[PDB]
């Protein structure tokens, strides 16, 4: 919960002459950008402790980072930019994406195979509390709706989702096959699912040799009660 | 604006000479008409701000244009007329009907591919409150019944649908394929579902080159858990 | 609820010398008849307002009609005859049986195709109130049992169906294909389901060119949550 | 429940030339009369079986009697007259008013002692069902409110009394001391409570030698869980 | 024995010549009698074992002697007769009416001191089951209403007493003082309460030297929480 | 009439020249006035039917005269003014204030005997719904708080009174004795309670010969269970 | 009649010389017999009205004929004997076994086509009341367990079936095809299911030309929701 | 809720050279002072709008005032001083302390009569939520404990008071009799209760001619459901 300190670090970070500009000129083109790039190196340089936390707790850090930009933004109300990081020094071979990397910032190189259709998902679900009829919004991260814990106003524990009041976002999946030039006879290359959202959607194509950076997440499949790991894409570049 | 501010704006557009008569002739012919066509351009002339809301919140705006007409006719004959706008500048290509356009008024060109059977659907569902046995009517917009939030009379939260007291309405589904003259090799055209209801039913047929204007809606496919977009047709025109 | 007046109109109607007889001579052959025919014309003539209500609210009118016969019948206890109407001036083409005709008296011409097996259904379901163990009978119109709203004696809302105390009735379905001599190349004739009950059972045969008269009802199919219209047969004649 | 037959007997009874008049001329002076007198003898004569039932079930009979007058009264809506009987041949000594006479028509002679103040009571209590908020009226006979058994509309069993919607009536009590000219040395005369309502209120005075006619009722006193008998006055005359 | 074995034994005692007629004359005079006196000695002659149970379990025995008479009369006129035994050998002195005698048939001599007013009490309370609204009658033995255990029809456990449908019965209280000719200096006589009901009401008066025969019952005094013994009079005789 | 029909009638009486100004001057001086006196006679002139309702249903009528004034003032300053009628023909002698007059507008003469201390009472009670924590205000007319029927927002039925948010109002009690010049020997005058509130507080004193005009209300005395009548003062005048 | 009136009638038929011995010989051989055959004709002779009920309400009648025998045997050895009637005049052709015959005693001729495996079924299910843990036995007639309505001892409504304490019974299914000598071209014979239980098990085989006598029962086919008729065999005979 | 602005005004107010000192030198002697005096005039001068709000909403203002001092206090943790105001220009005669002054800052002159004993009360009650066992503190203002609305952590609505964890405060009451030198023959001077808490305790003595300043509060007495006004003392000075 001391991540409040992290917010501060980013607040300052987003004050350095160099960054302060790309931020503004980005908030300029809204909503034709949504993203602000960040060279991992500048972060490494300016405060190497934070640069480490990004790797251990991507989600939290990336949240605090976005929070800062919202604060240091007068004039243009709202505006939520996704901040993507480039040059992550934590490249990891596909085959090694096991449990230790669950929920960690990762960079994986490979070749894009199958690319699924682009479809929406709810990012901000709005619920109606069945206890007092009040409305509560809850940010979703998966395609599985997550109801509020309890209603703080009346103590209710039962909610009804109001789709017409919820906000959507574009989502897409693809297969990231590992590079062959490292295998050794007989071995049929392995692959992992990558999830691209918002503006990283419709960015990659079957064949693209790339380096996907992002958070390694996991999900248990229905029926086959087994988990499966996938990468929640943050930044992407060609090799 | 708020909804109320809009109703007014509309009550005047529907009072202007040019449309004053069209409205009465329709209210007159009911139910041999149901529709009342309005030129977008005229809406712009009368007001540029309203002609914009029509695109950002077509649902409420159109629901307002209906309460306006219902507030004009001399005989207060109720009459649920369909306001259909013609000539919409907001023309979006099919492949680009992503999330940003959910809930927005769009206009898409393409070619009617497959046409489905006309079936009815409940538009006004009547429920019996299991708490006090009173009756409540609730307007439905999808083919999925939506029960009332709670019974205002006794506080009940459980209802039973009374089909025999509900009002139906004809609905129809068809696939709209994108224009071929823009695809580039190895590219199979993408199609999208269009929903036609009331008097727009049985209006189009395979081959017809059209410019479907309507609200972009989304719906989660049962068992797949994935959302999919479709167009709720408002106005149709040939090219 | 003012249909009580309708009961009266039929009471009188079933007093005219002409009708008063076929009634009695019908109640004579019980239970080898069950039906009393009614020339729509005599109804049209004697009270043209009622003749109109039949079309708008078949079920209610036909109920009030049957109610009358029960009242104007001393001596032979019970005896419930179905009254069927001939010569309905509301003939409608098969293809046009849309929502406006849901719950309306209709006459449709066509050719009988597939004819299903004759099977029973419950017409009068008897329920045991789980609250006070009392018995309640409820008339069913579909093959889906409909429990009582609530128990008037104790306020119970939960019931158990007692099959052994319920009354059955013969039911049958068939397909009524539209007449071809009106189509126009390429068009594969459409069809609709007809439901024949009680003594209209085993009356039609594949091939019969007929004119089915009855109430247009609708039902949502399981799985495919879509509705489908069908005709609840009242009278039938050959062309 | 066959008391419906009793209603009939009174309907006829209140058709005899002689009575039919005092009824009308009474309904004339409303609301300056409220009472219609009935010579027990005429009742004895015309139908001696009814004349007996009055004695065994005063309340029911007197109800059916009042019901009749309401039926045989066109023109002046409402109007509820109390019918009082004179010349009851069931005179009983005060000291003998034991259990056998509970709920029986009785005539008792004595001298009026203490006379209490005149105060109102609720005759028709209106309740709000806490289940569905509907209103139910219930006739009260004592000064203790009696809630409905259950709500027939929703099955509710809990009610709230709405005083502002209830109707009141004047009530009064007095002591009827037994006649001394029948005692025998040492014996301190006994007494019983008489309850006078509506227009018999403020009719008797301490000292009046009278003959009270009415229904013998009983009530258990709080604290001292013992019952006590009293007379619910119907008719009164001086000796 | 069991209760049944006793009923039989009694059905014969009540069939013997000597008493055969007394029973019929009583059943005949009902309700101008209510009682049927039987000499204990005769009971001994007819059977010594039954004449004993009468003392060990007077309640059940007497309840049996009643079901017997009720099973003899020709007209099955019901008739709740009071069997009263005369000449009981089990004579216990007043001061010795302790616990061993609770529930036993005793006979105590003394002198009627103070006599209380005759009041009624419910003998047969009728309850309305709050579960199914059905009516249940329950015989009461004390002046404290005893609700049914549970409703056999619906399983309900909550009841409402319907006073207007309940049957009353006259009851009376008096103090019985021990015989003075046995006390020894500085000893104030001890008294005990006697309860007289039905036809035994208003039978004794101060001064009367009697030999009260009845069941010894006990009751806890409210607020004191202490039990106290009293005699439930069955038969009275002067000395 | 209905309530609405009355409001109108009043909105005009309060628009007439003669009273147009009195109303504004009062609305002006608020809250240094609160009252607005109106001559009954003038009400008769303006309308004889309304001047009658004032007597049959003073409560609603007066509640209407308030909504009228509240619907006239230019500044919509709310202002809860007290309409007080002067010169009421419906003068009833004290001893005759029985049930027929409960809820009616009366005028009684007598002499102020005893005067009680002025205390406040809640006029507008504010409750917190225990279901959703929302606040509801409810106008009180007695000194007994009356909770809301149910919460319309969530269906709750349980509330908690929030005294610190409720509005108070001064109330006062006094005994009004009947005029002595009409009693006839051995007759002690009868008194009745009068309740004075708002600006009528501390207006009368012992000895004052007055003509209290107000609504006759009744209330059950706790522990006694007996109703008692009292006058809710509207207008006072000296004789 | 009522059930009781019938039991008597039967107790006499089973007392007549001709059958007096058959019954005893059977009760004697139990359980090496179970059945007791009776000629319908004899039933007619003994009584024509009873021989009719047997057809209109075979279930109750047969249940009565069983309670009769159970009320005759000297040793009160219980013995659940099967009464099977021979030579039934009520012979109905297979294709005509519609609703009017549900619950009726019929006799149908045809040819045993397919025979199923003999399996057991619970005839007397024993349940443990989850409320008080008591045991209740309930006779089953179908292969679908039917729980008790409610527990009379404690009012419970929830039960658990105790298979190890329940009694089984052999049951068997076979298809009965209509006689071929009556069909007319292109007509494939219709078959109906027959259920054979107890000693009738493994009695018939393919090819056997028979005249199945039994009760016509109906049952709803799970998942189809459609009823289907079948014959519950009582007596079998070859042709 | 905009009282946050009031907090600010006091924050500034408590920064003026003059006040900033007495604050500090007061926080110096803790806990031997508890109070900081405030000349109403300085408040009147510096910001006359606030000086008015004090009178209308004493409680809120005085709260915001105390809140400020807590904020502008570094170094010495805790320390809650009561701020008392002197020289209130809202002196009001005792007899006029009616409803309009409920919850208003008031100054009343009079002579101290009876002085009650000093006793403690709970100022900060600590409750244990019966739902999750968590602890909640709630400031009390009366001697009647006020439980929390609901538990924000788990939604619980039931609490248990933990006396051993609650904080107490000294409280005292006295009678403030009005000054006689203003009455006029016969009039027996009136009085009102004053409540002195914390350090104003044991400050006044019978006889002291004083001017009590404070908030007028009201409370309904048990039994006698009537309210009574009293003064919650804030500042006191001698005349
Ligand atoms: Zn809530
Ligand atoms: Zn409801
Ligand atoms: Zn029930
Ligand atoms: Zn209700
Ligand atoms: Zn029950
Ligand atoms: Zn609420
Ligand atoms: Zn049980
Ligand atoms: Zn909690």
């Amino acid at each position: 919960v001391d991540k409040s300190k992290t917010l501060t670090k980013f607040e300052e970070f987003f004050s350095l002459q160099d960054y302060k500009d790309r931020v503004f000129e980005a908030i300029e083109k809204y909503p034709n950008v949504r993203s602000i790039e960040v060279d991992y190196l500048d972060l490494e340089m300016f405060d190497p402790d934070l640069a480490d936390l990004l790797i251990e707790k991507p989600d939290d850090v990336i949240r605090a980072a976005q929070q800062a930009i919202r604060n240091i933004d007068r004039l243009r109300k709202n505006v939520d930019l996704n901040i993507r990081f480039s040059g992550i020094s934590n490249v990891i071979p596909l085959r090694e994406l096991r449990s230790k990397f669950i929920g960690k910032f990762v960079a994986v190189d490979g070749i894009v195979r199958k690319t699924d259709e682009i479809r929406p998902r709810i990012v901000k679900a709005v619920f109606e509390c069945r206890g007092c009829m009040r409305h509560h919004a809850v940010t979703q991260s998966t395609n599985m709706i997550t109801e509020p814990s309890l209603c703080s106003e009346c103590g209710g524990r039962s909610f009804r989702l109001l789709q017409d009041e919820s906000e959507f976002l574009d989502t897409q999946t693809l297969k990231l096959q590992e590079p062959l030039e490292n295998l050794s006879g007989g071995e049929q290359p392995r692959q992992i699912t990558v999830v691209l959202e918002d503006d990283l959607v419709d960015t990659l194509t079957p064949g693209d040799i790339v380096r996907v950076t992002g958070t390694l997440r996991t999900v248990r499949d229905e029926r086959t009660k087994r988990f499966k790991n996938f990468i929640y894409g943050n930044y992407t570049e060609f090799l």
